[PDB]
């Protein structure tokens, strides 16, 4: 198991533009689009992205180029944000994939307001980090993904995506 796996089961994958769980145009392996109701916009940024006139529609290849460089992305997003590198870097592998994970699904920015889960979770304090994270909105409205997330960061292995 690893990121890019992890993160393809939790995300799917979609050649057609497609409106995620808050109802905006995503493609592929989870990669935004916009937040305009414009499903033309989308297509604009579409286009913009992939290089060329895709009329809403890429290859595998295409959102798996997409994919890399969100990946991507999502790390130095998480490397260059103060609040965030500390708790990062004092993590194991697995439990640092659970990290970006959620980076790569609510960004840095709102992963960085977890204040208190983030302690918890730089003391080892694995089952309190745990029982905080589930208070949160994230948890609410994508239940099944944020344990399998949350188990992964309370126990350091890859037991939930098995
Ligand atoms: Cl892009
Ligand atoms: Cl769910
Ligand atoms: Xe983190
Ligand atoms: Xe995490
Ligand atoms: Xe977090
Ligand atoms: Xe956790």
């Amino acid at each position: 198991m690893n990121i890019f796996e992890m993160l393809r089961i939790d995300e799917g994958l979609r050649l057609k533009i497609y409106k995620d769980t808050e109802g905006y145009y995503t493609i592929g392996i989870g990669h935004l689009l916009t937040k305009s109701p414009s499903l033309n916009a989308a297509k604009s940024e579409l286009d913009k992205a992939i290089g060329r006139n895709t009329n809403g529609v890429i290859t595998k290849d295409e959102a798996e180029k997409l994919f890399n460089q969100d990946v991507d992305a999502a790390v130095r997003g998480i490397l260059r944000n103060a609040k965030l590198k500390p708790v990062y870097d004092s993590l194991d592998a697995v439990r640092r994939a659970a990290a970006i994970n959620m980076v790569f699904q609510m960004g840095e920015t709102g992963v960085a307001g977890f204040t208190n889960s983030l302690r918890m979770l730089q003391q080892k304090r694995w089952d309190e980090a745990a029982v905080n994270l589930a208070k949160s909105r994230w948890y609410n409205q994508t239940p099944n993904r944020a344990k399998r997330v949350i188990t992964t960061a309370r126990t350091g292995t890859w037991d939930a995506y098995k």
